[PDB]
């Protein structure tokens, strides 16, 4: 016989910080747009409300919880036997529908990192695997530059500067040095790309995040739950 | 009659993380949006809980099962108690369930397979062309040796390269010309970068391992309710 | 008197991916997108479809096949004199008009593989003209070359790096290599772009394309034909 | 009065591809996408088998032909025997299909031939410039031949080239810069990749032939039917 | 009595390729789309074509022109005193319209390129007045150099490969040239750059362009005027 | 009581290229599309002509003035003689055609005018800014005399230059960068392409010219008839 | 019982080119397109007239003052006791509203322009931080090269061009010059970017900036307050 | 009963310059458009309003308050004088200002907070990749050591450095090579430009104030009103 009201939006920008920063660690330029996720987050909050309100009036004593857009934010409502009760009931199930909802948010983004990280784990691993073909093809390079170099009897460098080298110009480093390339192949470093640390950046900062209960709301009040002043009617 | 509701939508992101990885693989910026796979996942669902819907109303005894925009979609059964109401919604919502995943990862595999047949043949053909290239400069090397043996260049006449061209290739002189030519079955093949991100790709795409968990064409608002009144 | 019905939808990815790969290799970054391909086949389906329901109207004896959007997927129906019968004959009128299609998909792929093949060829015949072309400006500027050495009397090289050379620096190769790549000019290889050997590219990739009943899909189904219980009414 | 009713919709892609070609290559990245050329195509049609409709209104004995949407288009004409409903049906829908044909393969060859005139008119403002070019760079040698005079740089100065400059021009020397000046006109043009676009255009250009196979405007879901009723 | 009527739309692409070309040459990359011009050009007669109906219903005999949309091409009619009448003034009026539109878009156009060549060679002009500034500067740099050439006492070169210079490094060119260069400054050629030589080669174009009766056209038939065989009734 | 009636409609791109031209070299990038400035210039005459409308029916004697789409646009005027109804409606579209262009060339020079001012002020502030960038020039320069010196080296150590740096500057030696200090003042800046670009707009801004044939704001497509009947 | 009328609409883009300029040296690729600004500025006017409509009527003694677009430019009206009272009063009231819009925009703008002058100077000072730190970096690098020269005992410089030089290759300028670099770090200037100078750049323009009563107008009129011939009915 | 009224409406660009500016050091290219901004303020100043219009309902004696469209938004209180009237509603409009700023400054400054955070936490990884790649570099010296040892150059073997490559370091010659492989430890990383943006963002953000000033939600077109009647 007497009803609390509450009005609520969409989560601030800055209380989904958090959030917005795991998923642009994950996703990157695909990451969702700041308002997309607010939208998003108001919206689950809103779907769960809904589904409690159905699951309260199925009940041998049904309960009445509301939720409709304020125009035609949020407006909800719970209808209580006294003023006090309502009032404390709306807050309860607000809190109640928040607490579900964080809870399945936090898993999802924690299942998304752990996932996330072993992808690019991998990608590291395929990456390095390219590497290696590289690196094996390059010593191929020198093996066949140093045929060309004992052929023209060059033995000692004919360049006077540290530049690129290729397939036709490798054996002006001379036979002495392109040996030592070939015998000393096991400890020629890879040569990763730019795009390879970025992978090895990114796995860095996958790791670095850490979910909690403050990472991401998914409504702020515009108006607490009120203490009805008079009874319906 | 008892009516069991249940309240579902689409997939959460983290889900179908596998898929969306699966897709990405295989199509790279051509991948659909994950909001896009979100829609099309729980789409498939909800056809196939229609569909169902119907089966089994072709029945001597119809059974009714529904589907509607509650955001989200509530979905409901009428049964001939209460509880079994609620397990047969259940049910019915594992039975599709099971079906779709079945049909979505069977096509991915279907999809990954004839992804790395395309791949595979990319690099065989791309082959082709690294062989012609090489071939072409192996034509480079034999001219430039007869412009060396003119200029009786035999020996290297550099102190650095800038990068070499048909035209100062002769430069690197005769005897390292001759040897280039007579050894062109030992010469590597110059593999440019797309040789290599379409190795890369392959391998990515023989890593995938579609599963159970790849992904998700619903989640649960609300479970199947227990009707307390018929 | 007893109807069956079928659902069905625009066929998967996976299913038209072969289709989808000879698209991307015969248009490139003009292909059309997956879904819109999807669309396109499922509509083709449709329509023939709907065709078929007015051929098998147009009969001494009618028959009634039906098709139209699910909601407010596809739904199709026949009408038969059993129930086995016209859960047969939909399955075989389904049939029936996917064959139809899926050889004229079949047909105009290949179709289009073959123009595609001859175009390329042709590109790569122009393009050779423009190289050849190119190649002979070049034996030209060889040629004027080779008279500005002879007056600074420079029979060998100047220069002591591989580099390119222009109109005005091709003296300092000295006299002896510029007659020398005048005389052989006819064994001098062309100076291929990397657009051509993208076009060389295409062209065995065209030719590696195989048109075979796996290759398109115009429909999938969400719900085979029933086998009706109750007669109509 | 017996009726026939045909089915047709848009070409598809692989028998209008010789049409795409040609538009490719007249206008380059501004050329129609294919989906729109269809959509074009198949309206053209429309529009002209209208006008043929309505024409056959204006007759002593008006004949009925229509068209509609059936997504594909629907088409009927109404006869008085029904072997003569559906072969006119046929023969109004090639009339229909050959005039429009003719007048889209006169406007190709008429595209082509003016794209022709173009392209050879842009080759020869092209060498203008290029010759303008030429002519100037002439005369930085002769400005470079006073500057090896007065340092008495006779023969060239270096040991490679990195880019050439008025301004190191110089460095070449007073040998090669006078004889440079005195064979200017044998000195060959510098064309740029801009000039041999053009060049590759007008190949193609010349190398397409307008058949009867470049374009098509419909095709048929379902042929004129045999009317079995009145 | 008797109505005659045609059916027209826009001009097909070869048709106008002369304006399209023309119209490329003046804007470039802001000409309008070939089918944006279709668009405008039978919209040009239509309009033209509404008003000869109001011009021919302002008389003292009044005649009946009419134009409109097909559904909901452009359907035009006129009505005669007989048959082959409206048939012969149907189609002397669309002729009409047709030469008078034709000659407006042809003197429009012939001032746009009387326009374009103006502002061409006005733009060439200013071009060279900044380049003739940036030469200045060069030769001030020079002077420059010189001084501190003649500080080291350098008056041979000292680089030993044709290369860019500047301010700072101008003095290795030695004395002796660079007073040269200075001496000579009057008759060293400007340093034109490609934006220079695009306007020149658009200037080339625009005074190549030849405006005639073929350029362009507004309209086809998709019918013409048809002979009625029976009167209105 | 005789109506006149006109049919008028956008100018056309010819008529308005020196508008579009002054347009183009005010605002760059920014300038309105040619398409656009011919709809905002038949609207800019069409409200001036209703206001027109409102004037006239604010008199002892009010007239009847109106304009609406033909899309093209209609006016029409009601005099009480024919003649008369033609000539002022005639005289009514050259009044309003004269207002509005009056209005437009004295804001396109003003236009002009400040873009000239805010030019002439870019080179001042971009040339502060080349100062600074010169000022630390000089200041490097000392430096690497620093460094010289204690190298002692004096004149130049080098064959060619790749960029110059203040690491690298040293090996031009002492007496060269002496001199480059002593001389700073008749150091000339280094200017930008940017600066030139400047420069550049700022003569072609100068060259406009505004007259009675840089714009117009609409052509007509019937001049005002005199009507037959009353 | 007379009403004068005016006719206005949106400032013409010479009348705000000041504030637009003033837009684009604050905002750069940001500011608002001129058109927008337009809109922007009418809109300002047409709501304040509109306030200033609601202040005149309540008052002891009403005045009607009234906007509304003219079709569903704006029109504006004002009814007074006598045909040259009300076309005074309107225009008394189209000025008022001008003068108090007019003020509140060029307030504004000052505003905008102090804190854009504040934040490129704070902008100026962090960024010099980084230079700094990088020169740091530099000395430090600078450092150990001097240790590997030391090692080689090469005192002199070992190469013959001016050009960058890296960690690896820093020691070829020799000890003598390198111990010099180190012990003159105090006066060692700073390496400013051109995004550096692009920021001091937009500072003076920011400060060259002047907003005056020519800076924006927000108005103009298509017909000036009319002098009503007739009373009202 | 008394009414006043005030119009109010989007806070102007300068109002919210400081707030803009914060969005932009912390978002960056994602920072919202101004106008965006402004339509986000005025809406959360206008949603606080009607959720006090409700508080004021709930009372004992209910108290009438309402917001709507005038764009701008009129805002109205009814009070039982004129003055209070006045009084009550710009009391209520601070009231709303008053809350909805601290929450906004709030919220920001978390943001900053957060933003700090993960900037310097980025200065760290970033750090950690830097150093993976000096020391993949110090192995690529020890290699190199291992090449210049068996050519026997201790010495440099250049006169110019175009970058160093991992098959050209030898050429710095082994007495350097040694040198830089016993002081790694002292070695600077090689920061890249990224690295020093992220430090270049860390410092905008820190200089960030947060103030009254930063922000506003609304201007005033009209004030509350005294009105003059009943």
């Amino acid at each position: 016989k007497w009803t609390s009201t509450a009005i609520i939006t969409q989560p601030d920008v800055g209380q989904i910080a958090g959030y917005n920063n795991a998923m642009n660690v994950i996703y990157g330029q695909a990451a969702p747009k700041v308002s997309d996720l607010q939208e998003t987050l108001i919206g689950r909050f809103s779907s769960a409300f809904s589904a409690l309100a159905e699951t309260l009036d199925n009940q041998e004593e049904p309960e009445k919880l509301t939720i409709e857009p304020s125009v035609k934010p949020l407006t909800v409502s719970y209808v209580g036997q006294t003023a006090e009760g309502a009032q404390m009931k709306l807050a309860q199930y607000i809190q109640q529908v928040d607490d579900k909802v964080n809870q399945e948010l936090e898993r999802d983004l924690k299942d998304n990192i752990a996932l996330g990280r072993k992808n690019l784990q991998d990608s590291l691993r395929t990456q390095e695997v390219v590497a290696q073909e590289q690196k094996d093809l390059r010593i191929r390079q020198i093996e066949e530059a140093l045929r060309y170099a004992d052929e023209a009897k060059i033995t000692q460098p004919q360049i006077q500067q540290t530049q690129d080298v290729t397939q036709d110009t490798m054996f002006l480093l001379g036979s002495d040095a392109l040996k030592s390339m070939i015998q000393n192949e096991a400890t020629r470093p890879l040569a990763f790309s730019p795009a390879y640390y970025q992978t090895k950046q990114t796995l860095l900062d996958i790791k670095n995040l850490k979910v909690t209960a403050d990472t991401v709301h998914v409504y702020r009040y515009v108006m607490k739950p009120t203490l009805p002043v008079r009874r319906d009617s």
